[PDB]
């Protein structure tokens, strides 16, 4: 089993080795800060090599994805599924933000903050939006350029670019081939750095354990963080998905959980939504009467773009790092977390071995220190096995809803 | 008539509605500055969405245009027409700058300013030229990077790029197809924002009327601005075009105005140089003896790149905004206005629905506040109907001159 | 002879004319600094026009070169030759750095400098790496963005980009055609500016002679600079190449110099490694028993990428300009000079008429004033005739070594 899947085992071996060296090394002496920096330096190299690639990955991924959208994708079954997928993810991210602001683990006006958000959606310059944001200083008011990448402005402009390119049709074939080649190259580059990763994670954990100044104060917030993620998953799935199934289809949603039970158990087992497709197919289209014209489209795209557990997890785990460093997020960074968690949950599953670049996307979208991310990797393998469960349940309810909103059209195509 | 041309009618409806709300709202009370900012905010969003697109439009337009130049374009009839078109536009912009510096509406050394202009033509870095300029501070002297987009350096480098690409021939076909696709995409994007525009113009006019502090001091400079534009058009057309026709062809230029009179009346009527082609063809090649091998090339390119009324208008209306905000332009910004008005007059007619991005090009080429542009849109529909007249007269005199500089070659091709 | 090769003759005519005008003009009076600036201004224009092109030349050259690598290039004869070429160039640059730090012509911690170098190899942002570097300020420590182009980070990222693109195979053909077209365009642009160059070199020499404040103090360091370059060439060639031939092949290396003597004399004569190929072929494969399957690959690529005299010259001549301006290079700029001299020696011969852009690459890689480069052009034509000799001798020893490391494989392909 050690030779199969040689990335998660090296990651947990690096986490355990780094925790052992940090726990043995803080016992010795008050360590000098320069040798602390020399210990934590390969994790800094890892964070820089991953942050180097969030700009061409956004630029290539938006233009490759949004130009491959077919409006003839079985008619209204495409649009209904897309409206479901972009609604439940937003509800999940909003619930995650509320639950991390209310549980609170890890102990200018608001109008100017919201106007700075609206100004940052529409940047004056495109090359300056790659590394600078705008903000409202005050004494009269004035506008000043702070430093940090403007994620929302680039995402907005390249959404407009991909949508305008997809309407050109076959005239813009050369540009989508160019950006497809750029996307394949940057995905191979993301694959190599994640092979380097189990050395950087170990050094980051050792540097975070050595300089913690108290040990039972971080083991309490790392417990309350798992508690708020579990409360978020339980509330989101168990309440909001049968409720959104009841007000639309008006069928009894407990027989629906009686139907998809084996898919949920297998998603808890294999901890991956992509490998759980032949179980949920045999569950849905053999136990719940869903038509094969619905599942064969809804499920293989929901296993790629419908990640509503990852949205709640990444909307909790960014404000948790904001609360550990004492930062208070204003009204303009809460909306940035809630939008970037939605855009990054779709990207965490569509890009292979990119689960660490999505967290760095949010942590540099709101301008946070990214070196506290090593305390999240030490508990991620206790949480992805339950993230996959909420993802699979959100897929199954979507395949149950899109069939009920499309009974009549399938009946007329049948007759 | 309300359903035909649904952009100028919505623009003048937005201008009248914004002027009514501003004139009624400054009557009420001394308004708080924050709700003034909340009123003028959609115009700020419009200015940011238009300034976002002046860099890829320059980059794509230069490379698409300068690589499509045929040196076999009927031999010397191409080169003679291009020398005429790039001379009368420069004379018109220079006359506009002189007439706005002399009439004066809207009440470091010069050597260092000219050397900073020559340094800004040749930038040290290309990514820094997208958002930063250089300037000479003093106490010894030193050179310091000020903020603002470097328009002339990018225009110079991409003129060199397009000229070097056009000489490669058929080897550089992939790159001109890539930039053609980019140009079509950015022109569709410019089309959408100008549909948004009648909401932003109204908010900008309301925010400029509410915070004017005196009403009869802006209605005087908006009168003197129309007076200097009309004096510029009258002087330029009525003196400089028959004079430049007399010293070249040595024919009596008053019979020439007797010939093209219906084209001038129709250009005053339809207010568009592009729709006035079947009138000026029937005028020229049936009344003035111009050969059909001359007009069929000279007029359909002069209705696109020969806009010498728009050059005078945009060279007056930039220094007018500079004089309203109390800025005094040095010797290095006068030449920048005189060159960018020439480059923007060619672009205002070649790019559809781009008449507001050309003004923002000049106002960010010399670094000026662009929020005063709403006082220019409120009088533009009293001035474009006379801009089109000078454009059509400049086309007709060019077709009268290029025929006289090419009588012998057409005679030998005839015999 | 004046009409043949009309670039070196105009360059030495401009150097002599500028030296005459400077030597006659400093005799007159203490010159005002502003007219000194007006004299030295066209050289500043030349330096800006050459520094404008070091970013697209790097970006296009890396992707064009590294994607054209064939691993089937006669099997192991490619890899052996590449390991030789990238080893002797590094040894030559290191010897040049040591010899210019020891002869010394032209009279924060080191750990933080090396960590800033390692941070600068992996930049956080790609658009910020085009014009900004990072450095460690101190009071606690903190990291601060200084200004200047980050050469090593862009070279590292585009090495990764070209290597990942070359493994895609025939899928990434559109992108290598796009970058080939960009490379041809930027090479034509480099050709034009070097035609402008003999006017800028003259103005730079006149501005450097007028403002020198003492004449016999610069003629001593320009003598010691030629002495350390000659000592470097003599030591490198005459000791390190027969030594590296003795420990590998264990043949007597003095008969090897008895073999390639005519190639060395002809390389001293024609002062060009590219035109000396039919002499060194007739030397090697007719006098030293080298197989024709070895020379026909090793020599025509060694006359392009194996320039180990230019590496020593450009590693001496950058630290010489650093020592003339009083700058002391730390441990992080010595490694930057030693790596950029290696990368620029390969580029000085592969790009035609680009011998001045390679020096500006190093002088902006370590952040130095580039206006002192005019004192290097005044002695370059006394030194290139001996640089070419070390280049040709390094080619001949490589063709002598690669044949000895490949005797058995060629014997089995023969039998
Ligand atoms: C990669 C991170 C750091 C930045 C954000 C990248 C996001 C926005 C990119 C990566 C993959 C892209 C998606 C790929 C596939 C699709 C399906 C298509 O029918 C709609 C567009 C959509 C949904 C794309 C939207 C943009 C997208 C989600
Ligand atoms: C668009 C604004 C913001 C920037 C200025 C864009 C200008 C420089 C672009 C837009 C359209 C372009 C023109 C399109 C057509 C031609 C005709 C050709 O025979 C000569 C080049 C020429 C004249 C191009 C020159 C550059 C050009 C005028
Ligand atoms: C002028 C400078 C700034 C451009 C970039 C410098 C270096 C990195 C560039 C310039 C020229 C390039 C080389 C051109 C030719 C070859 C031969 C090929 O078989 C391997 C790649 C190789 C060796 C390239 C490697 C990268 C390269 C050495
Ligand atoms: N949930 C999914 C897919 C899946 O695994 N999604 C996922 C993947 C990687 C991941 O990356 C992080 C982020 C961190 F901040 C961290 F500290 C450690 C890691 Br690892 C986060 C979410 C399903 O199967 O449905
Ligand atoms: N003159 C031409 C073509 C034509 O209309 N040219 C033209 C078009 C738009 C325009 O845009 C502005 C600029 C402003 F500053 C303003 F405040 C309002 C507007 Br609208 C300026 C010039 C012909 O037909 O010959
Ligand atoms: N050595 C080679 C090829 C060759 O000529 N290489 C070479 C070419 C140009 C050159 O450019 C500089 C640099 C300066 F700093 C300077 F001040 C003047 C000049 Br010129 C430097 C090295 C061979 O033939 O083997």
């Amino acid at each position: 089993k050690l030779g199969k899947n040689l990335l998660l085992t090296l990651t947990v071996f690096g986490v355990i080795l780094g925790a052992v060296c940090g726990g043995l090394l803080r016992l010795a002496s008050p360590i000098h800060p320069d040798v602390v920096m020399l210990i934590a330096f390969p994790g800094d190299i890892l964070m820089r090599m991953l942050k180097m690639l969030i700009l061409p990955l956004i630029i290539s991924s938006l233009i490759t994805g949004l130009s491959g959208l077919d409006a003839k994708a079985s008619g209204r079954l495409g649009t209904r599924a897309m409206v479901y997928y972009m609604s439940t993810t937003i509800i999940a991210a909003v619930l995650g933000v509320i639950l991390v602001l209310a549980i609170h683990p890890g102990n200018v006006s608001s109008l100017d903050a919201f106007l700075d958000l609206i100004r940052n959606l529409f940047p004056e310059n495109l090359v300056q939006a790659c590394f600078q944001q705008i903000q409202t200083v005050t004494k009269k008011k004035g506008l000043e350029f702070k430093d940090g990448m403007n994620v929302l402005g680039l995402i907005g402009f390249f959404i407009a670019f991909g949508i305008a390119m997809g309407k050109m049709g076959d005239q813009a074939k050369l540009m989508v081939d160019f950006f497809n080649i750029l996307n394949e190259i940057v995905m191979k580059l993301v694959i190599m750095i994640m092979w380097y990763s189990p050395l950087g994670i170990a050094c980051l954990i050792c540097g975070k354990i050595i300089a913690i100044k108290d040990l039972e104060v971080v083991a309490r917030q790392l417990g309350m963080y798992m508690v708020t993620v579990i409360i978020g998953l339980i509330i989101h799935g168990g309440i909001f998905l049968p409720l959104i199934y009841f007000v639309v289809t008006r069928k009894n949603p407990f027989s629906f959980f009686a139907g998809i039970f084996q898919a949920w158990i297998t998603a808890l087992g294999t901890a991956s939504s992509a490998g759980t497709l032949p179980v949920t197919f045999r569950c849905l289209e053999e136990n719940l009467g869903i038509d094969k014209r619905v599942t064969r489209f809804v499920l293989p795209v929901g296993a790629t773009i419908n990640m509503d557990g990852t949205a709640l997890y990444e909307a909790v785990a960014a404000i948790f790092i904001a609360q550990m460093n004492g930062v208070v997020l204003d009204g303009g960074q809460i909306v940035t977390v809630s939008l970037t968690a939605t855009l990054a949950s779709v990207g965490a599953a569509s890009i292979p071995s990119a689960g660490l670049v999505t967290m760095l996307l949010i942590l540099t979208a709101v301008g946070l220190p990214t070196e506290d991310i090593s305390l999240l990797v030490a508990v991620d393998w206790l949480l992805d096995r339950m993230r996959t469960s909420v993802n699979v349940v959100g897929d199954s309810f979507g395949a149950g809803i899109v069939y009920h909103l499309s009974k009549s059209e399938l009946d007329t195509i049948d007759s």
